[PDB]
């Protein structure tokens, strides 16, 4: 069953380019519109609703290496704690740097010793300063809806208030990005943000990048179904060159007592991810014109590669659309679930590339996967 031409399978993938009402999505001063109408359906169908920003006061507290952050709404007032590490002059980079705002520590695992490995020191070292928080501190992740975010925005099934543990952890990159606006830690260039995310945190990295137009580089890592991958796309059994396809994370595992906190009550009543209005090539294709970078394992099934890809196909047609296809970029690698050296390498180099001009080695618009004419439906709108 090898011979591609008796493999073939299309779903529908919905189209980004088609409006709400039907009409078709024509030129480039359409797209804001039509984003628009993105996010508003990924809020109420998928992930809840981002609060307003406009009535959020944001303080902060450095000592040493740590920046407190601390919000205020209403009358009640929350705080969480940030790591900063930053870059010294032997990087031959002086500042304000950059900065890498991560979900999580930008840190392996290794099975052996089951140690840590920081990998904060590849970043600093190549002039790079690392921020992270730990999301529970923002919401914690399971159904108790507690934590700095709900603190403030306390959760209940009225559809402004059912807002998903995702959401909550964008919030919490997003709160770090205001105090960094307002001069919290001076040797950082605010204007110069990438947030990343492993696994969970992944899903949260790519909310983040779409529903806040500050961050310059969104880097899903490894981010899976409910992320990067498609949901009406998945190769279980497939024979690649490299094995035989596992199995991708199933729908209703997303919807179920140990995931579903991450998304609202009418994304856990869907039966079949073929009811959604939308499938993810929508959801990166809402980081453009900023840059996105999708890492992750070529092995790692339950992120469903190849319907990763499939995602980033049709993503890239906006970006084709809006002239500027070289800001959303590809790479997989050896291997399964994992932070690597080679993850946080290829993060570095795309950065590299995109805010700093300096030419890659590496080849960021291809991969090991052919595009097949099955699932690449999405066309650009003609001039």
């Amino acid at each position: 069953s090898e011979n591609l031409y008796f493999q073939g399978h299309i779903e529908t993938l919905p189209d980004s380019f088609t409006f709400y009402d039907g009409t078709k999505v024509q030129r480039l001063s359409d797209w804001p519109k039509r984003a628009q109408e993105l996010k508003d359906l990924y809020q109420f169908y998928m992930y809840g609703y981002k609060p307003d920003t406009s009535v959020e006061d944001v303080t902060y507290s450095v000592n040493g290496n740590t920046l407190t952050i601390t919000v205020k709404v209403g009358d009640k007032q929350a705080s969480f704690n940030a790591t900063v590490r930053l870059p010294q002059a032997n990087s031959g980079y002086q500042p304000p740097y950059p900065v890498i705002i991560s979900l999580g520590y930008l840190a392996g695992f290794n099975w052996q010793t089951w140690q840590f490995i920081d990998y904060s020191t590849n970043a600093v070292n190549r002039g790079y300063a690392v921020i992270s928080f730990m999301p529970n501190d923002v919401a914690r992740d399971d159904s108790s809806y507690t934590g700095a975010f709900y603190t403030l925005y306390p959760h209940s099934n009225k559809v402004e208030n059912d807002t998903g543990v995702l959401m909550a952890w964008a919030w919490g990159a997003s709160k770090i990005l205001d105090a960094l606006e307002k001069g919290a830690i001076p040797e950082i260039d605010a204007k110069k943000a990438i947030v990343t995310g492993f696994s969970r945190y992944g899903k949260a990295a790519l909310v983040a990048g779409a529903f806040d137009e500050r961050f310059a580089v969104v880097n899903p890592h490894a981010s899976g179904q409910g992320g990067a991958a498609s949901f009406r796309y998945s190769f279980a059994g497939k024979q690649y060159s490299w094995g035989v396809a596992g199995n991708a994370e199933a729908f209703s595992n997303l919807q179920g007592n140990t995931e579903g906190h991450w998304f609202n009550a009418v994304f856990r009543e869907f039966k079949d991810p073929r009811q959604l209005p939308f499938d993810q090539h929508e959801l990166i294709a809402l980081c453009a014109p900023r840059t996105v970078l999708i890492t992750g394992g070529y092995s790692d099934w339950g992120t469903n590669p190849e319907g990763t890809w499939v995602s980033f196909v049709g993503a890239r047609k906006v970006y084709e659309f809006l002239g500027v296809a070289d800001r959303i970029g590809f790479a997989l690698r050896d291997g399964s679930h994992a932070i690597t050296e080679e993850d946080v390498n290829n993060l570095l180099d795309f950065c590299d590339w995109q805010l700093r001009g300096i030419q890659p080695t590496k080849d960021f618009s291809t991969s090991r996967f052919a595009i097949d004419p099955a699932w690449d439906t999405i066309s650009v709108p003609t001039l």
